[PDB]
């Protein structure tokens, strides 16, 4: 079943997620609370049909966090594989530095190469760098379906 609503007061638009799933602005985000790798976390939200979760604004990390626990990790799809600190999203956006959300600190070691969110004290919720292979939850991300 998908869970609709209406986009703005236009009666027509309305737009849709499946129910396990929250919804902003013209996404679908979906919280998988298993522990996994980064890789099999990709692959999951693959095989749901989305992506790890992309964050391109302000705005919608603080739409996220709302629906994240603050004992809790979270894998975001930003890697940087080859260990330059060259920031890949998983679905080829760009990485815009001035639209990040590192804790004080962080990026912090090359050999951490994938991205997490979490909430530490003070800074509240941010992005750190940590070993891909450890397991952790995940955030997959989609767009909306139109009907
Ligand atoms: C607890 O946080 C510290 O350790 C983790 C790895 O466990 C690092 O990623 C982080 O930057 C800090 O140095
Ligand atoms: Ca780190």
């Amino acid at each position: 079943a998908l869970t609709c609503v209406m986009e703005g007061k236009d009666i027509e638009d309305w737009s849709c997620c499946p129910t396990p799933w929250t919804s902003f602005q013209s996404s679908c985000y979906f919280i998988s609370t298993g522990m996994q790798s980064w890789t099999k976390s990709q692959k999951n939200c693959s095989v749901m049909g989305a992506d790890l979760v992309v964050i391109n604004t302000r705005e919608e990390q603080d739409f996220i966090i709302q629906n994240l626990k603050r004992n809790s990790s979270y894998f975001l799809g930003l890697s940087d594989p080859g260990g330059r600190r060259h920031w890949q999203w998983v679905d080829q956006t760009p990485y815009n530095e001035n639209v990040t959300f590192w804790h004080s600190g962080e990026p912090n070691n090359l050999d951490e190469r994938c991205a997490i969110i979490n909430f530490r004290s003070s800074e509240e919720w941010g992005w750190n760098d940590i070993h891909c292979h450890v397991p952790q939850k995940s955030i997959c991300k989609m767009k909306k379906i139109y009907i």
